[PDB]
């Protein structure tokens, strides 16, 4: 989830 919100933006 970390990861997915940091790669989203």
């Amino acid at each position: 989830l970390a990861a997915s919100l940091a790669c989203a933006l």
